[PDB]
């Protein structure tokens, strides 16, 4: 079993997808991978512990192909799926990376992977 661990943090710490994938990797885990209500219960559980609210964060949903679908970095199959309303839209063709709005909701969105965002590893 592996433990999440949420990183929030000011602009200047933030970081794109692929530096967050590589950052987890280094410490021997992954991005965050969601695949049932009751490991998205575990981080809004954990988002309530750190007080981190109204944060946005990197998962390790990425856009994969059409006969795939969305996937996860860490390899685990995309079941389950919490897909905020009218998403993923690729908005302007640019967006093949998933974040994670921490509210209660525990919605996703696709979003261009260059932006910077927090993140959620699993180590
Ligand atoms: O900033 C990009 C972001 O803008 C809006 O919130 C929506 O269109 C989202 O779908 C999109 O991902
Ligand atoms: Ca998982
Ligand atoms: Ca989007």
């Amino acid at each position: 079993s592996l433990c999440f661990k949420l990183y929030a943090k000011g602009k200047h710490e933030k970081k794109t997808w692929f530096e967050s994938r590589d950052f987890c990797r280094a410490l021997g885990g992954d991005l965050a991978s969601i695949n049932n209500k009751e490991e998205q219960q575990t981080i809004w559980r954990l988002i309530t512990a750190s007080g981190s609210y109204h944060k946005l964060f990197w998962l390790g949903l990425t856009y994969g192909s059409p006969s795939e679908g969305f996937t996860w970095s860490d390899g685990s199959p995309v079941s389950y799926e919490n897909w905020a309303y009218g998403e993923p839209n690729n908005y302007q063709n640019v967006e093949y990376c998933g974040e994670l709005k921490g509210d209660p909701t525990m919605s996703w969105n696709d979003i261009n992977c260059e932006h910077l965002n927090n993140w959620i590893c699993q180590i």
